[PDB]
């Protein structure tokens, strides 16, 4: 069984980093993270901060 | 990092309330709720109860 | 078996009412209406009239 | 020919109001506004402020 | 209030089983599971293992 | 001309059956059913009953 | 209240005709047809026959 | 940089014309129109007038 | 088994022709072409050339 | 690099089989098939034959 | 009220830059740019130039 | 006529590279590659490898 969590990473360098950012939180706090699928991307402006929302996937048990 | 939870609120008054309803649960039980995005809305009939499913967003740490 | 009909309700008060409006037609004319799912919403302007298109669901037999 | 503008209204009462809000800006500043179609809805929390993003439509010439 | 979790079941018999598989995990670990909605389906090949990703829904409190 | 009806079949065995179920109602009550397209699938839990919503297509005249 | 029916027109000349084709059936058999929205288009080959599936809309009462 | 405008053309001959119609307005009033992408199509009935909504694209500066 | 290829036809007359255009290439080079489904349509401007992208379907063996 | 092919399998038993059916063609004729993702499902009626369209994925080189 | 404009940035380095590119045009010419949401990304080839289409958002008044 | 192929590139540096990766395979093996459109992006974890699935487009003849 996999499970997914919907996290948004933010970096002031790139979207790819913005992804890494969240994947790193999922990993700080869950074991067996298997993949992640990008569901959205945006830029905070209002430094400019890029965001990448990921469904992080992770094997149950 | 943000995180999201997929909750469905229900009110017998309106969709807006049906949203409030869930946002209030997310808040009962999580700190730093930042926003929420409506992903669906329906009406239970089978009183008539309106539903609004929200992705509730909330800042990690 | 359920069946669905694609109806658009209109109210000059709100979207929630605009939904009620149609759900009330489905009920005038069908027995066992079980639920309804919002598929769209708009505003006539050209009073301002709000619309909510619903797939109204109803149990066959 | 119609044209559309992508505006987000916000009210601290409801989504329907959040729609009205923007439709009122489109009207402050354009003639012949014909309709509007809801493309999204959210709630600012981080008072609670409801949003409704509309494609506002308006007849050219 | 309902809540949902995004789980992927896998069976080497069918998609329907692949669904059951996850619904059984949601139930091992949560009370009041009300329904589930299929959001995706795939086949691992690289025995052939069918997958069905479900949003499992479950009543809060 | 084809026409379509939006029906949901339910079986306690599988999604495929859940489809058959509705296609059988469309056929009980319409002549020339040509095809059907799956638009959704879910599981009632709250026995476990699988659902498959179909747009059933059928030739007019 | 509007209602919609999901019809597919076919012409061996064009998609636009393929639309007209169905809108003409909706009109043969319903009063107050208000508009129609194209939901799909295809070509039968297996003369070449173009199809346009429409949600035909029509005012109730 | 490109920019886009969301225009709806209408012709009483065809969808293709309904597209041309708007692309001609974009051109009346903007320089460097590069392409356009069809986002929707409908028929006014309530002569029969075909519509094609386009995102018209045009190079900035 | 069917298979599909993702081709874009272009004509300076219409979208329907733009479809024919590609369906004719699929046929130049494959046997048993069964149908085709329109996935997109656009206009080159930057004569005006209409495009229709098709998934062309064709029976394997 | 992966590559994908868009195939439709058909079985007169189930959707899962209808998937297997195509995955078996992809394998008859390509090496390293890694996975497959269901993009659609339908039933031929006009025996009843279930279909499952798959994007079959397969590692290049 | 927010408003949005649909711009496509292009860079020969990355998608993130391709985003920055447009966000910089929106800013050259509008005050209060609040955020931006990625709606598409592509690569011109026919140097290789990456594109990122953004809905740039900006507070009215 | 254009044609498209559905390829997934992977890089351990970024999504943009993950795109380049596949566009480079399409070019190794086809003449006249005109553009490419991003349809998905993910990260293998289970080094971290970023993926970008592209529809690579290429002019026939
Ligand atoms: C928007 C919406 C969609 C529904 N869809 C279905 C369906 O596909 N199949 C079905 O068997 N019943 C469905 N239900 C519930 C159904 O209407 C009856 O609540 C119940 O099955 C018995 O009466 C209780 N409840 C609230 N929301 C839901 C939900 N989404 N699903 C189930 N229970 C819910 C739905 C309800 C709503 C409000
Ligand atoms: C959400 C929405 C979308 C609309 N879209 C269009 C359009 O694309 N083209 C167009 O010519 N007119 C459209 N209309 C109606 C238009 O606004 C005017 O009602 C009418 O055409 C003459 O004034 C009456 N009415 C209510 N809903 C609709 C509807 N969806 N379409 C037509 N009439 C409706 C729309 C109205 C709404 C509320
Ligand atoms: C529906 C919605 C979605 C949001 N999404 C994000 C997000 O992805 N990333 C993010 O960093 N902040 C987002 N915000 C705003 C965020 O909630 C806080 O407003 C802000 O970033 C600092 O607190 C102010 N405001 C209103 N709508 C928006 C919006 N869509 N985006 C930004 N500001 C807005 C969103 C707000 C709403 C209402
Ligand atoms: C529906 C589906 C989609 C897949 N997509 C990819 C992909 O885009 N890129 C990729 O590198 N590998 C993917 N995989 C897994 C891949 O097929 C191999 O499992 C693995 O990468 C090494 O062999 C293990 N497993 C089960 N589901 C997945 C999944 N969705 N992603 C990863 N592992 C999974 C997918 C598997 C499935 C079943
Ligand atoms: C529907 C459509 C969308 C387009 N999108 C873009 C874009 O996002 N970015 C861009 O730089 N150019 C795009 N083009 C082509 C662009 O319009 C000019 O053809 C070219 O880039 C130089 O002039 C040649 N041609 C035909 N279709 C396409 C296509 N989809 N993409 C590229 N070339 C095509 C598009 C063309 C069409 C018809
Ligand atoms: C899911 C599905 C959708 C279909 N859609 C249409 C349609 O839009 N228009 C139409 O004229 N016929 C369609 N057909 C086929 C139609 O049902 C009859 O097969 C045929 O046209 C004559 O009888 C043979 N076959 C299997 N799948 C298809 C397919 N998708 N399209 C055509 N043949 C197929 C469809 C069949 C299926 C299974
Ligand atoms: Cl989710
Ligand atoms: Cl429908
Ligand atoms: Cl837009
Ligand atoms: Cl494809
Ligand atoms: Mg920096
Ligand atoms: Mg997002
Ligand atoms: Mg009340
Ligand atoms: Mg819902
Ligand atoms: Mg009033
Ligand atoms: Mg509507
Ligand atoms: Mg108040
Ligand atoms: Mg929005
Ligand atoms: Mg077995
Ligand atoms: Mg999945
Ligand atoms: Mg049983
Ligand atoms: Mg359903
Ligand atoms: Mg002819
Ligand atoms: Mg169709
Ligand atoms: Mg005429
Ligand atoms: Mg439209
Ligand atoms: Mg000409
Ligand atoms: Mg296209
Ligand atoms: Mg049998
Ligand atoms: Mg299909
Ligand atoms: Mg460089
Ligand atoms: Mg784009
Ligand atoms: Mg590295
Ligand atoms: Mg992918
Ligand atoms: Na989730
Ligand atoms: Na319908
Ligand atoms: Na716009
Ligand atoms: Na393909």
């Amino acid at each position: 069984v996999f499970k997914k969590v919907l996290l948004t990473g933010t970096s002031e360098e790139s979207f790819t980093a913005a992804a890494d950012d969240a994947i790193d939180r999922a990993e700080d706090t869950l074991d067996n993270v298997v993949w992640a699928e990008v569901v959205d991307q945006g830029v905070e402006i209002g430094e400019r901060t890029y965001q990448t929302e990921v469904q992080v996937a992770f094997e149950l048990d």
